[PDB]
């Protein structure tokens, strides 16, 4: 199930949230005197683009069922991550992270470095997001 719901009262900072059909991460969270209502700020895990939402404490929103995996990093060729499984399996899907990440994920590989890269799928969408 692409998403699930959960209780806005229960809604957490750095916890997940669905704001406008948007997968978002929660950056502040408040919950006020209306009962009781939470305000909320939230980053689309993708673009980074703010979201908000004023929500009935004990309402109830969509969060994002977030899968997140750990491949190794074995190649980097034509700006493309060449990442290894457990099955065996390498996918050149996934583009080199930009910026500061892209490079650090760079610097580490032609370092040597035995490095892995986390991938992270939300709704239909996909990227890598880290490394270790």
């Amino acid at each position: 199930s692409a998403t699930f719901p959960m209780q806005c009262s229960a809604l957490r900072k750095n916890g997940f949230v669905v704001l406008k059909g948007r997968p978002c991460k929660i950056v502040e969270m408040s919950t006020s005197k209306t009962h009781a209502k939470v305000h909320l700020v939230g980053i689309d895990i993708f673009t980074g683009k703010k979201y908000e939402d004023i929500c009935p404490s004990t309402h109830n929103m969509d969060v994002p069922n977030i899968k997140r995996n750990d491949f190794q990093l074995i190649g980097i060729q034509d700006g493309y991550l060449s990442l290894l499984q457990d099955s065996g399996e390498v996918r050149e899907d996934l583009r080199l992270p930009e910026g500061d990440l892209g490079k650090e994920i760079e610097q580490k590989y032609d370092c040597g470095e035995e490095i892995l890269i986390t991938v992270l799928s939300a709704m239909t969408e996909e990227a890598a997001v880290a490394i270790k």
